[PDB]
């Protein structure tokens, strides 16, 4: 009755144990079969933004729950399927499965005029329900629907071959012996060209703009646990910048000597993508450094050097789209590119919802979705309180009307923190 959870990933789970530990009643309501999130997706063969080879990128003591640590036999980065197992056994541990819903998808929420929220959701019998609930937290992550190219290139109509997105990518071994392009350099670009690399009888990485490329470790440490490091902290940013140039050329030299733009934006400025394979792939060849595509000629793809390449497939890595939509209402949004989201978790016009996981931080987010989580069990049960409406959209003007200079704008800058202030205040 009293708290309804859209959503039982890493955030749901961890805002129903901040409950759970208060004593409030809640559900998470679960579309998937079973808990975990995106995590839990490669190994259910299930489209979801993960791949079979896809890992942590962050280091496991700090993306564990601070009050269930990780098997201690797990490696610095588990695989998907290690992180899966280990958000359910958390979730086993906590009690909260008799709480979840699985498999029942929230269709709308909708809030009346007493207070509460009817939330009508979907079972596996495609049958729906409607049920009015105290307070609704949504926790349903922001990495969920494919963001393609805004005009396909010419002739993709009739491109002969398939084209497709980072979600629908499984394992490559799917794509042996075939010609593939790989459309992007981020997170799962860099992945997804090197699983194929293994599989793909060529393997193509079309890029339109320079990326930093940086190791996952340096000097042993990887680049989550440097930025927890006192020292790291206690050089200032000018110091840190030309210090990680330094690592950077020593470790990896300079990217043009790889194929790769140079990046228009210095490291910190300029999206980092963290791979410890991609450019050993280009230095093999496994890899071929391409420019944008501009048209799909028959069973080939045409770059924008001029090249021609006879490709079965391309699978676009062209990121993904926060929707959220269960609610008519609109997702907190600004119009100019902004979340509108006081502490980037509550709407200022609405009471009674709160919004886990909307945060984007350098390195993982677990801490901050498990103060999040802490907070808003506070504010459900009253011991917590928040400004009035005009002083909420204060902060939020701020924090906008902000992120345009250490940033600029863009897309999505708007769910973007630091770790340790933010946390601080908690
Ligand atoms: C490919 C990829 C790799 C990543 N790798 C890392 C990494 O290495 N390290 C790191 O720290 N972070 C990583 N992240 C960030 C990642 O979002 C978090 O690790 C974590 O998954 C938080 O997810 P979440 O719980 O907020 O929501 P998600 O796990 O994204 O999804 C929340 C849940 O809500 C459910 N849901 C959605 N809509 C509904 C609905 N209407 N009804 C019911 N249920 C619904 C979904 O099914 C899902 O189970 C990665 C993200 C992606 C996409
Ligand atoms: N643990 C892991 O290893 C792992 C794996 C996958 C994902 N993740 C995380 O999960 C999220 C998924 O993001 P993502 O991997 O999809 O990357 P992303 O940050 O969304 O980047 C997508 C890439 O597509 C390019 N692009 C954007 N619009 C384009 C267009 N119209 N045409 C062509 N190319 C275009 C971008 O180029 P520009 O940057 O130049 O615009 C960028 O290189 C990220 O937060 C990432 O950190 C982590």
């Amino acid at each position: 009755m009293r708290v309804c959870v859209i959503g039982a990933g890493l955030s749901g789970l961890a805002v129903g144990h901040a409950l759970k530990e208060r004593g409030i009643s809640f559900v998470c309501l679960e579309k998937a079969p079973d808990v975990g999130g995106i995590w839990r997706q490669p190994g259910a063969g299930e489209r979801g933004p993960g791949y079979r080879t896809l890992h942590l990128n962050t280091a496991k003591q700090l993306t564990g729950y601070a009050d269930f640590p990780m098997p201690d036999a797990y490696p610095l980065y588990p695989r998907h399927s290690q992180v899966a197992a280990y958000l359910r056994s958390f979730a086993e541990w906590a009690g909260l499965l008799d709480h979840v819903e699985l498999r029942t998808e929230v269709v709308s929420v909708r809030q009346d005029a007493d207070g509460p929220w009817t939330v009508v959701s979907r079972g596996a019998d495609g049958a729906q329900v409607s049920r009015r609930f105290e307070q609704v937290v949504v926790a349903s992550g922001h990495h969920n629907e494919p963001a393609l190219p805004d005009p396909l290139p010419a002739g993709a109509d009739s491109f002969a071959g398939t084209i497709l997105h980072s979600l629908d990518y499984r394992d490559g071994g799917d794509f042996a012996g075939r010609r593939v392009v790989v459309v992007g350099l981020g997170a799962s670009a860099v992945d997804i060209a090197a699983d194929l690399s293994r599989h793909a009888e060529r393997t193509l990485l079309s890029v339109r703009r320079g990326l930093h490329i940086v190791p996952k470790q340096l000097f042993g440490m990887s680049v989550d646990e440097i930025a927890e490091a006192p020292w790291w902290n206690e050089m200032s940013f000018d110091e840190r910048r030309r210090w990680v140039e330094q690592a950077l050329l020593v470790a990896r030299g300079r990217l043009s000597d790889y194929g790769l733009p140079e990046p228009d934006h210095p490291v910190f400025s300029s999206a980092t993508t963290l791979s410890d394979e991609i450019l050993s792939r280009i230095r093999h060849g496994a890899v071929t450094p391409k420019p944008a595509i501009a048209s799909f000629d028959g069973d080939r793809v045409v770059f924008t050097d001029g090249t021609s390449e006879p490709a079965d497939a391309v699978v676009y890595c062209t990121g993904f789209h926060m929707t959220f939509p269960f609610l008519p209402a609109g997702c907190p949004m600004s119009a100019d590119g902004s979340v509108e989201l006081y502490r980037r978790v509550v709407p200022a016009d609405r009471p009674g919802l709160y919004f886990v996981g909307l945060v984007r931080p350098v390195g993982a987010i677990t801490r901050l979705v498990e103060a999040q989580a802490e907070w808003v069990a506070r504010l459900v049960d009253g011991a917590a309180v928040l400004p009035a409406a005009d002083q909420m959209r204060e902060e939020i003007g701020t924090y906008l009307t902000g992120i345009v200079q250490r940033y600029g704008r863009t897309e999505g800058a708007s769910i973007q923190v630091d770790v340790g202030p933010y946390l601080a205040e908690f």
